[PDB]
């Protein structure tokens, strides 16, 4: 009744493959699942930091789709496959997307496995029900 | 004020044990505890896709607790100590769930520990207060 | 335009450090960032069940510094970098802290990093806006 999907415009299909949503609207908020640095076809890019910008990108992008931006952005998680040799390259990311304050919250992560990527983003965005 | 748990029907003994609820349910949202395919006495069933059966009729019961199906769940957050041998086990059983778009968002992470557990599945449930 | 970052009151610079908020209070929703059991300098408190009790003192003044308290928690998930050695000294800290039912729901999960720290909380809490 209320349980409604969201999906980046364009052909993007790991959602299609996989079946799920790219992220559910429901009332105020968007819960968004979580983004990866993955090409058309599914696959990671190679280069980590392209990875992470191309998994910004993919959020940007899902959340357009809801009519939203990343100052929407209520809550946010991040799982690192290797976190140590990655955060230089993350924040370097971060700080170019989140510039100014107020910043985000935020809760990183150390995980053993994400389908053959090595960063994603779980996001929750407000959306205003007007 | 709004602080109200929610148990599943009958008697599990893990929720008294270890002293959590099952869920809460707060205002228009019912957050779900981590779901896991225990017995009743708390132990996992022995067969890993028969546990991820067990573990999505305990999250049933818990929704049904608090008059939700499958069909409010809004967020899905799956953890598993062994993702690379236990995917193919995990989407029979939730494309078995799962039949018909709109699917439920998803964010599949691989951790090192699930209290014995090799799969759990925490969720996020709409409640419409009316 | 409800983006509002939430602070412990004092000084605690890793919120400056690594840019990021506390919390986040977005109309009747505060998310928190994951607490640890940080000293003033970001460092953590080197015994276990001193940093788990830290952690949830950093936890309660976040919490605070929205107006809220442990009662008004209504999602709480904790990762663990070896949660078979820490289970005991967790549960002793949480026993003592909710000593009394309605108990939170709870999702526990084992990490592989947690920024050099060894438990970490993430919470949710309603907060009405009357
Ligand atoms: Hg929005
Ligand atoms: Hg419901
Ligand atoms: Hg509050």
């Amino acid at each position: 009744v209320e349980r409604t999907a969201v999906f980046p415009a364009g052909r993007h299909s790991l959602y299609a493959e996989h079946r799920y949503s790219a992220a559910i609207r429901s009332g105020d908020l968007l819960f968004v699942s979580g983004q990866v640095g993955s090409r058309e076809d599914g696959t990671p890019e190679p280069d980590f930091q392209q990875q992470v910008r191309l998994a910004f990108d993919n959020l940007h992008a899902t959340l357009a789709a809801a009519g939203c931006t990343f100052d929407d952005i209520i809550d946010v998680t991040s799982f690192h496959t290797d976190p140590e040799n990655q955060f230089e390259d993350i924040m370097t990311v971060k700080n170019e997307i989140f510039s100014a304050p107020p910043y985000p919250n935020w809760t990183a992560v150390g995980v053993t496995w994400l389908a053959g990527f090595d960063f994603e983003i779980k996001v929750i965005a407000r959306i205003p029900e007007q």
